């Protein structure tokens, strides 16, 4: 039973998964980009080879961000990430 509760801030970020599948995640103050992806994997348990990671650019119109595996994932939490091979 979704959709049905008041507005409030919830600490969540959008990542791109296959076969236009989607799902948020919620991420502890001092975490990074490598285990934002590791909350999102452990439901599933998929093991991938290579994969990188963009966030949109807020400032323009639709553009694309390089951001490193390492950074702060509380840092770019509300917002969305893009995820591809190699």
């Amino acid at each position: 039973g979704p959709l049905g509760s008041p507005s409030k801030t919830s600490n969540t970020i959008r990542v791109f998964l296959p076969n236009k599948q989607r799902t948020v995640v919620n991420v502890r103050n001092g975490m990074s980009l490598h285990d934002c992806l590791m909350k999102a994997l452990k439901v599933r348990g998929l093991q991938p080879e290579c994969c990188a990671v963009f966030r949109l650019l807020h400032e323009h119109k639709g553009k694309k961000a390089r951001l490193d595996w390492n950074t702060d994932a509380a840092s770019l939490i509300g917002e969305e990430l893009q995820v591809d091979f190699l």
